[PDB]
């Protein structure tokens, strides 16, 4: 269970980066250099790392600081053949975005919020960013009369909106990934799931720029079924990039390594991602417990790869076994592949099969087999086969 | 606080005529008649009452059954001008429905499932249904192998669009609203929030024959913020109908009478419908609890109305109060209302007051002014200004 | 990962039995005879099974009703050599518990049920039980002026403190085992965690008589940490019974089959119950779901039982893995052990290695190694070593 | 509404004093003076305050640092006559709890701990403190390996064992309280509820010297009732302490003021404080949000108070309603009081009424009318009535 760059995983700067502080708990470690960060999960196997603005180049850094920043990182890319494939702007520390970036009540806020996003895009592009994350952390309230909703949607479309002509002007092909979050660190965060924020993109001026950053635990803290999530964000052709980790349900935003919380969770997840042939980035954002010195943050971010891998061939050997495939058959999964009416609407209003001389209790006495087909998948899952 | 038929209040007969069977309990109250249910609903001030199918027909029955059922609601309609804005199918009850209606994984199933919906749409238009609903309560899975959910989403979006082509096709002005819910009583369901719901619709052939029914106590049981989830229904245009109940966050669907569970939510729910002028029906779909008698039972249905019409009162007050337009005025909630960036992307990338000659500092040290707002409100709720 | 009856595995009648009614669905299933639940377990290698009374005879049975369907239980037992190591009442079913049984509101209920646990207690002796289980999950409301809770945990004491004078003065050898639950059916229920049911018990006139019947399920609907309770009640000694089952976080009861729901805590769990020696039932409190027919149920419960044993050779493997042993050194686990001051108060004072000569900066520098740990306890779930 | 200092409100000078860094976000605010915040809070009607001891003097502070910040202090209190009921120890905050205080893995670390705890309990007396609280915020983990729970709760034992010794040696009249939380900032938190808090203490070799310190958000962080929470306290006679916020069910601890959050359990806590005649300190444990400036914190807190007061308003008139009383007696409540069987347990056996005779139809057939109580109880909340 080696990974190998091939592998496509990838890691933030601000993961294995993270120095500990919590809301109750100073740092427990010293900040990492990014370019150590670089070299040490190149060491590991990874195939890239990402980046907010403020993890590369420290906010209100000198044109010459940042300068500096930057050419040190790239010299520690080039040497590794690392990539960045994503990044994403810092609109959530700053006591500035206190209320928000793109839905900041104060208005010279949110110009000040896409003008720093705007300046990242050109930089994540100059690195080869393939995809632009923003979670919109800030955005939402602690009280209902502190946001009006309506008005800040507004207020959010139009920032996308500006970003999408911005990148179309310069004629990237960067596209946008909306990470949605439930809540934490606002009460109520605004385009709380994956279904808030694919509604809403619909609804912006050139959707095809934007898709979806689900990330585990953000849909596992609204106690939602995370495989489900993607599946509806494959279906809706956007997912662009997902952010990988584990949480148990409903609490705060825990960020473990992936396969730690919910196993079985991850399970359906890899089955679902390499069923679908998933071409995007396995990112993972999260954070080695503070608990842990820097042979634990290596060893945690080397367990993110190997559960992948691991689930990954659990996955397969559950799909590859003919005992399996009978069970799908048996639980009619095949059926539900099925046109429901491709004979069309006057054909089903005219078939007695499908009303006066449906026999439902014969229908209803067929076992669906859900639970036989569920321990194979238990069996495969803890190589009990 | 007396409610009359202008409230717009409705309920499903299933609501007051619950009779108080759960997974742990056998039934509390005798089975109503509907003709009764529409007489005392009328003597509370009710303005309409909705049904499924198989609440005003009992499943299977006969032609002449169907006839005498439907003619004794009819009368009782007549007599009292109790209107139907609404109603639905039961796709969850009988047994043949144990793995969903719309995307059970048995096609024979499916199409019964549309069959018995277009039957009920014919009853719905004659007794006058503007809105027709659909909750796929066993529309999901307890375990991951068991529903392909890109498969499913498929089933499911044919059906919304045959039964899109079938009033199209019978020249009827009744629109579909799709009721979100995130479990219960399958493990998960699909489409399980507003979010979800609304992303669905943008991916059906008509789409502006369909929105959303959200529920209080369904967007709260994935710990939502239901008023949130509202005002993004209304910024989609989508809110074609509501469920109005209360919920204690994150547990079973408790269907308590609106106005208890979480009574801040109820307040700030109330602000938003009558503040953007939603026209639709104030639906409850509540369970008087089952240590009730039918007096209990009036009483519930009477409370859903009165919490509504105080909430109502308090929330004009709110929004009324000079105090309150200053404290708005305090939080910037005026400026939430204007563009970013009317002066467009190039005068946006082009001033320098936006980035380089922002003072991030002084924007920061700006209090919101949010919790004098909010204490504002809650003075408002209490009646204690 | 064969079942045998030394194995102590023990199911409820209601288990295998349930015909699959929840709150929104009619049966799926035909009623089980007891006789065959008892030989189909059997068959599967299970070593009991126990019953609420009005599982076994059905409610308003006649005295020579009641002696039939228990002599053909017996003849079912006697042939088998099947155990019935612990039963229980149903106190929540009938309508005239819906305000609860032993904390009604009225007091002629409150009698009622303490008669219809003591007849089950004599039965429960006749059948050889061991542990006498009390799950009030009537006791408790859904509004706050509905429910005096000192008053009502007055009642609850009241009942349990005869029930012991009972007990006592039939020289019975049986203990109770109170079972928690935090909701559902009640809006909230009284003793709702493992932890509240302790304190309660130490209140008792007789605490000696009375444990804990901890369920998976129940604790994980309060998002608690099932093995840290189950920690707890065998620090305290308390560890009667349990019931094991699956749940998905904070939502309805599941019961989903052992194993499923949270995996990476049933390992914990088994892991546990294993290094502790608890010498109890090992209880399936479960559902088959209602999809299934009764192939699917039999399934369901072998699945239980495999599960289990899949996991205590995973624990077991953990445990005895002298890499995990080290692991466990570098962690400080062994630390843990010693105690902080048996040198005394006095002694801890005047040390001023504990204070003024303590080295904060070094002692905080220490990894604690967990992530290394944690993901030799993932490989070892997972048989990936 | 107006606070007054017979009122007993209390306040941490963590609360109006947190500059509003989060997990995600640095300070909004500069630090206070706690000689500011004692002037402030005195002026707005507050009775007291409450300090860690790392709130007070600055971790690591020399002797003569240390005598100056509690000098300056102090002076504060004597020039106001604010009080100081209550205080406690960080053992969270600095690095070297990373693994927690009491219950540390390694040893030296809980030696540390206790030693820093008996040192703040000399100067809590001294500065009048009748409560002593502890929070083992760092007490347990995010994986199961890394902390054997039965021998955390033998080293947790210990400690609490040890500070009785103390107190006792020292002949102080203080009393410890200790504070329950499930979670955050560990993934799990030893003694997660008030229920296990109360089961803990009945073990200690003093049990009559430690209460609870339960806070309104974090039973509400596991989805349970607080006021049933309370009432369990009361009921054990350990309410030593409160502290007083606001929490929106189950997610990370947001510590809004109270009043805000769950309204309605804000309305219950309130009637039932008042009813029991509870004497403590009424604490409040909030964070003003990272939005507001000074200004806003003042308001915040001014807001706690305000909402008690008004609460305590409406509870009183709601009890005194003969309206009330008589609905209180229509729901029995009146019988709940009454003992089950004061007639004994051979009076209850030889009781015919009470099985044989008892008509449980026409018992199942009484309407609790709680739906018009809780009716009742919503009017008077809003002061609808
Ligand atoms: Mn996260
Ligand atoms: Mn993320
Ligand atoms: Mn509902
Ligand atoms: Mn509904
Ligand atoms: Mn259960
Ligand atoms: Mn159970
Ligand atoms: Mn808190
Ligand atoms: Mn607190």
């Amino acid at each position: 269970y080696q990974p190998t760059p091939e592998d496509r995983f990838t890691f933030g700067l601000w993961t294995v980066g993270w120095q500990g502080r919590d809301p109750f708990g100073d740092a427990t470690r010293r900040a990492l250099d990014p370019v150590e960060s670089v070299r040490r999960l190149a060491e590991l196997g990874a195939h890239g790392v990402t980046f907010h603005d403020d993890d590369l180049i420290p906010f209100g850094s000198s044109d010459s600081e940042r300068e500096e920043h930057v050419k040190r990182f790239r010299q520690a890319l080039d040497d590794t053949g690392m990539k960045v494939p994503m990044a994403t702007t810092n609109l959530f520390t700053h006591p500035v975005f206190k209320d928000g970036g793109f839905t900041a009540n104060d208005r010279d806020v949110r110009r000040y919020a896409l003008r720093k996003t705007i300046r990242n895009i050109d930089l994540a592009v100059e690195l080869g960013a393939e995809t632009y994350v923003a979670w919109g952390g800030r955005e939402g309230a602690e009280s209902g009369g502190a946001k009006d909703v309506r008005d800040a949607l507004d207020r959010m479309k139009e920032a996308f909106d500006l970003l999408g002509e911005y990148v179309t002007s310069q004629g990237y092909d960067i596209r946008f990934a909306i990470e949605p979050k439930p809540n934490e660190p606002r009460g109520d965060i605004l385009l709380p799931t994956v279904g808030h924020a694919l509604a809403f993109i619909e609804r912006l001026e050139r959707p095809e720029l934007y898709g979806v950053n689900p990330e585990v635990g953000h849909e596992q803290m609204a106690g939602l079924n995370f495989p489900h999530g993607i599946a509806q964000a494959l279906w809706a052709g956007k997912l662009f990039h997902i952010d990988l980790n584990g949480q148990n349900g409903i609490k705060y935003d825990q960020d473990l390594r992936f396969g730690a919380g919910d196993l079985r969770a991850a399970f359906w997840l890899v089955d679902l991602l390499e069923s679908a042939g998933y071409s995007g980035p396995r990112h993972f954002d999260f954070k080695p417990p503070r608990t842990e010195d820097f042979d634990g943050v290596w060893a945690s971010a080397a367990g993110c790869m190997r559960n992948y891998l691991i689930l990954k061939e659990r996955a397969a050997a559950f799909r590859a076994d003919p005992e399996v495939q009978e069970a799908l058959r048996a639980s009619r999964l095949d059926e539900l592949a099925r046109p429901t009416a491709a004979d069309g609407l006057q054909a089903l209003l005219d078939d007695r099969s499908a009303f006066e001389e449906f026999d439902v209790d014969a229908a209803a006495a067929r076992g669906m087999a859900f639970e036989r087909l569920d321990q194979l998948a238990m069996d495969h899952l803890l190589g009990a086969r």
